[PDB]
């Protein structure tokens, strides 16, 4: 339906953060392929800034960057996921805040993302 | 602490019934359902549909939480609304999570204990 991307992406990103098998889902396989869109180096830099800032501020700044196409969208999804993976599960982050910004920027592309990844 | 991600996953699950394996944490969280009065959810769902929005849910979530009892009840009402509103509902759940958590995050420790003691 397209609107299903919201719940899926929330589940995906949180799963990337703690890698708890309980919350594994086949559909994540396709989403992980997006990892190649972002440089592992940019992620490391972002993680460092989050760590010295002791907060999600830098992640939120990156999420607030404009998105003009579906490729930019995939990128933001990929950076959120890679950051969730490298920041670690002990990280006390109010994920709903990142989700709010993320979706504010990519929701409009939900339908095209669904067909592009599951079509 | 991990209550945050747990509750997000629990509420989304209550909405679409999607999971791959048995979830013992979800079973324990569902026990909270008994705290919700009959009709309460029904009325909430009704108002959400009349307004075509999550406003009524947000209103309910903005009410004061004075004790762990209230915090548990707010979790249950959110879960029950999620289940009865239907998965097709285009709700931006992250906004309800924001209100829910600012209202009950202090009780995360008690909940973490109250659930697994």
């Amino acid at each position: 339906r397209g609107s299903h991307m919201r719940t899926l992406l929330i589940r995906y990103i949180l799963w990337r953060n703690d890698n708890d098998q309980t919350y594994y889902n086949d559909d994540f396989k396709k989403l992980m392929l997006l990892d190649e869109l972002v440089d592992d180096g940019d992620v490391c830099t972002l993680i460092k800034n989050m760590r010295m800032t002791l907060s999600d501020g830098p992640l939120l700044d990156r999420l607030n960057q404009p998105v003009n196409n579906i490729e930019d969208a995939k990128r933001m999804i990929a950076i959120s996921a890679k950051v969730a993976r490298d920041i670690g599960e002990r990280s006390e982050i109010r994920w709903e805040e990142s989700f709010t910004i993320l979706f504010r920027m990519i929701e409009t592309y939900f339908d095209d993302l669904m067909i592009d990844l599951y079509g």
